[PDB]
């Protein structure tokens, strides 16, 4: 709670108040949430046994694809492999060794960002080249992968969007096949972050069970027992966690923001919780609350990034003069000290919300297993919002510890900054083996 | 169409042209409009066959419900009668008598507008007895009623809000017992138009078997043959046509303004085509315009009426200083050329949908009835935005020869000046017969 | 279990293996069924707070309606009532009289059962007239009642249809008014037994909060804390229960009963733990497993009672002659020694589901006022089915005692043999007061 | 309509005439449903603009499947090529050779009928192999298909089931891909017979624009005008019309009949016009009508083919003795003459019921094109319930007549005995070109 005492007007206080009202969480709306998510699972694992290659989204909102991982690496071996990533705010290539314990390196040094796959693949080549001068791959999309080295993606999810020409863009066909042409073994980010966090931790911590990415998007991994009983081979299901449904409480700043989106209706949960759309929620809430005591440029879209948010928020400054430049270079408005205030209650009250409903998901994911209660087990977190904002791992670890209040000591949140950059050459532990 | 030609901003024209194509209407949608109508319409008559007193709004979002009306009246009577109305802006009470034909006069000398029914009908009594010194009733809410002396609603729709008290507000109980406490034969707005317009015409135009309120609310009564068929008693039936939900397009301005309403989720076909919404969807388009070149005045709901925007549309002076008037004394902004043009744009937009919609619903009633192609018959209108604006009387009438053209000369328009407040009194015409 | 070693066919025993499979149930079922309720009674308690008169069944299938008791009765009192009672397998009239403690005598001698109103209630007050000759009312239908004198019904349940005639058959008006015209304070069957396990019981167990009716129909009243919170004036609300949808399994005899029924498509949850249709349900199960090897009449519906069903249950004698008698007098089969083994088993599992059914509905609602675990608390069960049948009072307790393990011994179960005869009474200790 | 004279009992009369209205269809439904598929099918259109890879069938239950052939083609070419089929009743394998003109010939000697896809492939490719010794391939399934070289199937309708193992059975993979492990231009089954409509018909009648299979399965492809605005490639689209949902007829026992089905709750307007179940449901209406005058066969599942039903329609014999076989060596029933008389009567009413839904869906699709009103155009009818049963074809043409009245000398339907076989070789001439 910030609760500045500097005298504000007693009318912007009341416009303030109602905004913050609006994002209010409660837990008792959590504990609804959480038994949501773990009736939808179950559901979604029975809807798997019946259709094992139908969605049927009148069922299950998730499409609990399968990851044919069937082993967790033990993290004994060596190697130097080559492998791509692809589907952040940019694009990378790493050239990792490993060591015959937890310790790894890699070089990747790499760069990234009416338009077909054809230019697009050009440049991946063009690029893999470059850096080739001193396996596996990851697509960071919802994709129906048949076995490890073949995968077919559905749609195109996190606001990108690849040009509408005869050239039949990406959506719709193998990766595999059309990356050959550029030039083993895909996989995703949550399941890069499990298996990366299984060769870097040992010997001290209880082994790991949940992957979660919280940055452009969000989205979760598992491991489940009953793999054996619900027909899919492969010991970790994927859930595309971004597409909960349910009952999940929305602002009209959201539904505005979401009929001006290309995945309309779709993608309801990721466009409250991810990186990609909180920057777009402050600046929407910034003009309601200012009421044309705003700029030209702050009715402009796509003019303020969650960096910024989070620079707002780890504002230690003495004076706010870090936060200023931010406000000025962003809407040439040389905000007053009333206003901060408000910018700054904002961000956080935006912020907060999202990191709730992650805490919420992840012990709804948690309070699965069931396996809380006898021994313990390890969270693995990796992403833009988590490791590079320390606003954000406070609270998060808080509203965790107040969801799973008695076995809270019981699930260890690991930060995995390596990222699924070294998960895609872990890749190769397995089906080399 | 405006297109006026004074030099405006080059880019200001791209904010109006946006949100002018958001508010467009196409035929290709009206055509299909038409045939959704006709279905719901069949389907409900099918449930009321089932269960005559269930709603079971996933079926016919219509609630078709029974008038029990067996006689429309003939016009050849005389008598005085008191009698009251209530719904609109304003209730009423009328001292009228008839005469051996369709003439007929009224008094009417009347006068209207946390709180409970005691201290309403408290109102309603003190003013009907000061009235008194020199039957029938109206109630224009969703009303179940038995039979024609007995009437209880179900809810209180049109923005209205009765107290909240242990008082038991007045959504729950039969109104013509309650009403005794204060002091027959109660109706609805849209069945006392359909009477009114049988003793009023005469002897010249075809029958009269549609009746249609647009104003405060948007609903319409009709009369249908197969009464015997689909078990209730009553020539004609109360469509609740405000609850219209199938596929309506739908602008972000109507899904904000529908948050912030009691009704939620409900009636989402009067929020677009009545005037009690016109005046505050014309407003919060004048917001996302100007862009914080409006005033601290105009970011404060309901201040903008639809007669303001009745008012604006009928401007035929030489220069625009009529609307002036109006822009100063409800925002106290001194409009200069160029955005008077906007304004105009915008008010034209929203109540051409609006009248496109009201043509739309009284074309598909109609050719319900199928008796279009063999004979002619006459749809009575009434209403605020009806007759006391002449720029939506020409707008409609296009829109209607537009949509049922090769049969247009069969349905003749009349418009009922004399209001359901005739009604009230012919009502007696057939219990007392 | 059964489980007779009598040599029996070797492909008989196939048939009724498959259908004693198809009505299974199991913990891991029941244990969703009462998250399912809970979910559902809370959501239905947010529904009416905001609409306390509409249904809207998309939400909530529970029309959780209140009941304007105010105060539950102590006990200490006396006068003499008439009261009349209808809804069961035939109504009753009770001339009651009470005592200044838990003892209460009544006369009650009274007899019952293209037709209207007119004849039914003229039957009413002949037989009202007839027992004369030497105060409240009970009316079992769901009935929208806006205080106590006063109560509408909205359809007509369990099987019951009144003729279809220009009469307007009796569903649509009040119930209190079309009473007088034959000849209070009308209630329902649910909150009858909850009122009428007060003044009986008292100094040694725990208040009572559950009233249950399991006979002709199925339904229940609870008493909730936060009756303030969630705006309706009453301590208690009445569920209609007999309409639970979610995913209650459904075997395919279930689906063809349903078909054929006047209320099809609701009260689902009705149609399986209710005496109105298992013997129906034994009939349809006992064809296709004899197949072909039945008579000519069990072809014929509606002719095997639930009465003997309880007989088949409770079937002690020696040999089992005495449902050879029940076989005989109701299907002219005289069965072998190999086909009453197949009669046994398909009637132990039909009630055996419906008895965990009720046991899963009781457990949900206990559960739900949370003060289980601090204190103790009674349910007061009544019904054709429960107490007239001694192998259902086992069951039943058997598998409640299951469901609710820990806390088992703070509900306990009171059966009222007094019926809601009493109640209608015992509703006038607080009219009069 | 039979009407048969024979002195029959008096009570079995009304069992007949109960389940005959039961499965009665009058023009008032089908009026309603053509204008329920023409709806459902533009809404599918407008589907397909917005994801062209999901399927999301709580919108359009059609799966409107993209045909990537962009030239119907002018039948003017020769050559010999080698060509598989699957799908219907047993799979073929043509050897096909084409003349310069309609004229085409083909060898086609060929055979067929827990289990995984290598030992059905092994079985693929031997038999390719025998027949070897003296280009194309067709999958009768839903298939995805990026383009015409690959194809990716989603589910296993029709009855079909491959055997459940680690050796992931055939759903989920592109079949060209698994089809060169054993050893072109994969198609349909309805897209095959729209070209080899093409190819065979020429200079007399108007082009063909409309094919439909009728048989095992039930499935439609068209050509659209509007295939560039919908931005897909191909000229004509495969609807997968045996997924219609809407509001299509149920009898109970189709209920029982889609329970005990693996593809529970999809394919149901399949499940009445298709041959793979008119034999079933024709055996489970001779149940409930017989009465225990049945057999211990009659009891028994898949114990009666459509092939048989075709045989008791055209029974034109002097005596019944042609279907008193087909009765004797199907049930072991000698049937008296009163019971035949039933036995016509169900087969009847029940054929007559699918050709009635099959003509109602081809005109649907008619009039979506419509140019039905300016010019002629023709459908070719594929199938074993059509081209192999003379008593469907003349019931099928009578009720097209009835329903496209005005226009019916404007759609010409075409018997194309050929199979989609020839269609599988005709595909290279759009590819070789």
């Amino acid at each position: 709670t910030i609760k500045c005492d500097i005298p504000i007007n007693e009318e912007l206080q009341a416009r303030i108040n109602k905004h913050v009202n609006q994002l209010r969480i409660t837990y008792s709306t959590l504990e609804e949430f959480v038994d949501n998510f773990v009736y939808e699972l179950k559901k979604g694992l029975e809807a798997h046994r019946r259709h094992p290659n139908l969605w049927i989204p009148h069922e299950c909102s998730f499409k609990m694809l399968d990851s044919c991982i069937a082993d967790i690496p033990t993290g004994q071996e060596k190697g130097t492999y080559y492998a791509i990533d692809f589907g952040g705010t940019n694009f990378r290539a790493v050239r990792a060794s490993l060591d015959g314990n937890g310790k790894i390196k890699r070089d990747q040094e790499t760069y990234s960002l009416h338009a077909t796959a054809s230019q697009l693949f050009d440049h991946f080549a063009e690029r893999i080249k470059y850096i080739m001068g001193e396996v596996g791959f990851t697509f960071s999309f919802p994709c129906t992968s048949p076995s490890i080295n073949c995968s077919i993606l559905i749609d195109w999810t996190k606001g990108f969007e690849t040009g509408r020409a005869t050239n039949d863009p990406v959506e719709g066909r193998d990766v595999c096949k059309l990356m050959n042409d550029a030039f083993c073994c895909v996989v995703n980010d949550a399941v890069g972050t499990l298996m990366s966090c299984a060769y870097q931790k040992g010997k001290t911590t209880p082994p790991c069970y949940i992957g979660i990415i919280l940055g452009t998007g969000s989205n979760g991994c598992y491991y489940e027992p009953e793999w054996k009983k619900y027909k899919y081979s492969g010991k970790i299901i994927n859930i595309e966690l971004g597409n909960f449904d349910k009952d999940l409480p929305l602002s009209p700043i959201d539904l505005v923001m979401d009929w001006h989106s290309a995945n309309r209706s779709r993608q309801l949960f990721e466009k409250m919780i991810s990186g990609a759309y909180l920057g777009e929620i402050v600046r929407r809430f910034m003009v309601n609350v200012l009421q044309s005591a705003s700029s030209e440029k702050m009715w402009k879209s796509d003019s303020f990034n969650s960096e910024l948010g989070s620079v707002v928020l780890n504002d230690t400054s003495p004076n706010f003069e870090e936060s200023r430049k931010v406000a000025k270079d962003a809407w040439d408005m040389d905000f007053t000290d009333e206003q901060i205030y408000a910018l700054r209650k904002i961000c956080e009250s935006v912020y907060n919300r999202s990191a709730a409903l992650a805490a919420a998901a992840i012990a709804a994911i948690a309070k699965r297993i069931k396996i809380i209660e006898h021994s313990k087990f390890s969270c693995g977190v990796d992403g833009s919002l988590f490791v590079k904002n320390a606003w954000y791992c406070k609270r998060l670890q808080e509203h965790l510890k107040v969801i799973l209040a008695d076995k809270a000591e019981n699930l260890i949140i690991i930060p995995a900054d390596d990222g699924s950059g070294k998960g895609a050459a872990i890749t190769a532990a397995v089906v080399s083996q």
